[PDB]
């Protein structure tokens, strides 16, 4: 079975931050599975004080595929909760600082919480010799140094860069790391040979997209904000920040040719006067307006280079390595290898006939198979061949 | 004479970023002062397409005392530029982030800035042997190391956190450093049994206070945000920023208990629906709200401390030593001596005569005796006797 790893610990001010993803895996399941987390995302249910959550609208519920669980749905599975004590704890060894907690928990060792992880799957007979694998939404070296010790892998997923519903809904899932230490490029390089894509950057845009696009004023630069507390902005970012991001794009541009796009998720927005802000509906009609675009690590820079802009990237991220590459045909079989391989459709990764598929290790081109297969469903070889004609299908459909 | 030291890189985006303090110097100047900044300090005035910032806003030159200079003002001074091939320079060193090239500048020496200035301190001859002291807005490791093998002191001269129009204004004047690194607590911990005020701590902030309080809903918890990239959040935060010092008080307050002012100057204000969001004409009105309040490092915690509030200081700064005392005798001893002898009148730290009085290092009864004169003038001893005589005519006028 699997054991899906959900860590309690508020460290942005939230109770069970991860609380959709448990009631994804919980909608979605067909067999029994582990939970390790926290009392706080089973008693978020009922509490009625937090029922305003954005878990709980039926319109994001709708968009990410689940439904509240019941009694009945959380009886089939075992749960395993990790004590807030440790996490009291854990912030007073860095200063009560919440967020440098969190990035401990994402980039290092924590014993205290290894140990008590240790103890959790020990607690009850033959739970660890069920364990398939372990699943987790972000890197976390204490769970991946217990993982080691116990013999399981770990699969760090996450919902992807492209997502409903200007999108297909996809899926990050890494067996090294979630946004930061990803496998994406390797993975590239051991079957770029395999790679001869027929399409440009735009058609492979273009299959992932679920709208008409927006409607055709251009700005020098477009400067994509992101959430200051998330995971790659605390960890993955190479030290940069929003507002360091911002000096950096104004040493090269002076505001007049600045667009500024705020992150629709942050809890800050921009004041109306100094550059200007963007106000577009999406990020693709955004970038749309922009001649360049620059990015720690955003979602929205994949979007930029897939519409073919010049895009910066200062931070790690899944998809950089696209952006490195010189040929435009390189840079093609790349995207191509990372949309159809690496990224998974959304909720394939919430199944668990293709989360022990994937367990095994399969060749590239069986991954890409499984992957059209599913974006294909509602539709009426080798590698190259099915992803050139998957293209072309949607070419006259 | 004096040599100002005012670093023209534009590590936030903006040309001559301390271009008020030119001409704060230019408009007060009774001698010669010698000048080190860039040519952008001496091309702004004419460029006229920089002509909207504030420095040239009539009710900010009113609010600082300054007028803008002419080309007679000018010519009475000497000027030493540093060039920017060196920013760029040092920009690539460090990975083309310019907020952690300031934070550089701030925080370490920099051995090809200390050579540029050594080689301009000698570009002509004497000019060496008539510098009395160094003055920098900030903290500069670089600059410090020149002046020691020159045997020259260092004053660091800033605003101060009490400012009109709500407060008399004030600045800061300390050897060591300014924010980062200050002298206030050992200066104080030298002769605080000289202090013997009999004033309660809302007496020390009448005193300063200029305006007619504001009126009398309160909150449990007041957060107080500053600027993203000011020097006190990039070098002498500890490491905290506006969202961390959020999520750090979300662990001690529901969201409903919580009032989060953004700073006026900042960039970011915040979104209308998470906190309750202080819309106060200014930060006084905002803490008197507020049951105890929390800062990084903002002037805003000294006005929560002389009000009286419980306060929570994660940052270094100037005044914190005032907070970690226990007794309230002592607490209002401290700020007194924080008030009448650290801080300085604004209007001093630019004249020259006042300046030299500091270069021999007088007695703090000297020191508290000239800025009460100053602080006096428009009214109709030992230490303590001096400025309990001081509050008492402001007690009755
Ligand atoms: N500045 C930004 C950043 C993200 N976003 C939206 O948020 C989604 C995820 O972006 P992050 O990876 O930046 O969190 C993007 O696909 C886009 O729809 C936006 O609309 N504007
Ligand atoms: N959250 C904040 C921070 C500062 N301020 C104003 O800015 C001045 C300087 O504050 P900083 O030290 O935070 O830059 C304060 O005296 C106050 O007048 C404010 O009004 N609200
Ligand atoms: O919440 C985070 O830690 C982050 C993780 C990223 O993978 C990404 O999901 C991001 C969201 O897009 C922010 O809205 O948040
Ligand atoms: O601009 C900065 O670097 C800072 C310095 C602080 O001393 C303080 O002056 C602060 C201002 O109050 C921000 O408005 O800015
Ligand atoms: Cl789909
Ligand atoms: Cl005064
Ligand atoms: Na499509
Ligand atoms: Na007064």
């Amino acid at each position: 079975g699997l054991a899906v790893f959900l860590p309690p610990y508020p460290f942005r001010g939230l109770k069970a931050p991860y609380l959709w993803m448990f009631y994804k895996y919980l909608h979605c399941a067909t067999d029994s599975i582990l939970f390790i987390t926290g009392e706080d995302y089973l008693s978020v249910t009922d509490d009625e004080a937090q029922r305003a959550r954005w878990e709980f609208d039926p319109a994001s519920m709708a968009s990410l595929g689940y439904e509240l669980p019941n009694a009945q749905s959380m009886a089939c599975h075992e749960y395993l909760t990790l004590d807030n004590a440790f996490y009291e704890t854990l912030l007073s060894r860095h200063h009560h600082d919440p967020i440098k907690s969190f990035s401990a928990f994402l980039t290092e060792r924590i014993p205290d919480l290894e140990t008590e992880l240790h103890a959790l799957l020990d607690s009850k007979k033959g739970i660890i010799d069920q364990i398939d694998t372990f699943i987790s939404i972000c890197n976390c070296p204490s769970l991946e140094h217990v993982a080691r010790t116990l013999g399981k892998e770990v699969m760090h997923i996450e919902i992807g860069p492209l997502r409903a519903p200007m999108y297909r809904n996809t899926a990050y899932l890494d067996f090294a790391g979630v946004n930061g230490g990803t496998e994406a490029s390797a993975r590239y390089e051991k079957c770029q040979a395999e790679f001869d894509i027929k399409a440009s950057l735009g058609d492979l845009h273009n299959y992932f997209l679920e709208v008409l696009p927006p409607a055709e004023t251009h700005s020098a630069a477009g400067v994509v904000l992101q959430v200051e507390d998330c995971s790659n902005l605390i960890a993955y970012n190479h030290d940069f920040t929003n507002i360091s991001l911002l000096s950096y794009v104004r040493q090269r541009y002076e505001k007049e040719d600045i667009l500024v796009r705020a992150h629709p998720g942050s809890l800050f927005r921009l004041r109306d006067d100094v550059f200007t802000i963007d106000d577009s509906a999406n990020s693709l009609a955004f970038i749309n307006q922009c001649n360049e675009v620059f990015t720690i690590n955003s979602s929205v820079g994949l979007e930029a280079i897939l519409t073919g802009k010049k895009t910066t990237v200062l931070g790690d991220c899944s998809y950089a390595f696209i952006n490195e590459l010189a040929g435009a045909s390189a840079t093609v079989n790349a995207a191509a290898f990372y949309l159809f391989s690496y990224l998974v459709p959304f909720d394939l990764v919430f199944n668990q006939e293709y989360l022990k598929f994937r367990l095994g290790h399969p060749e590239e081109r069986e991954i890409v198979g499984k992957h059209i297969e599913f974006y294909s469903a509602d539709m009426p070889h080798s590698l190259s061949s099915l992803i050139n004609e998957a293209i072309s299908l949607e070419h006259h459909h």
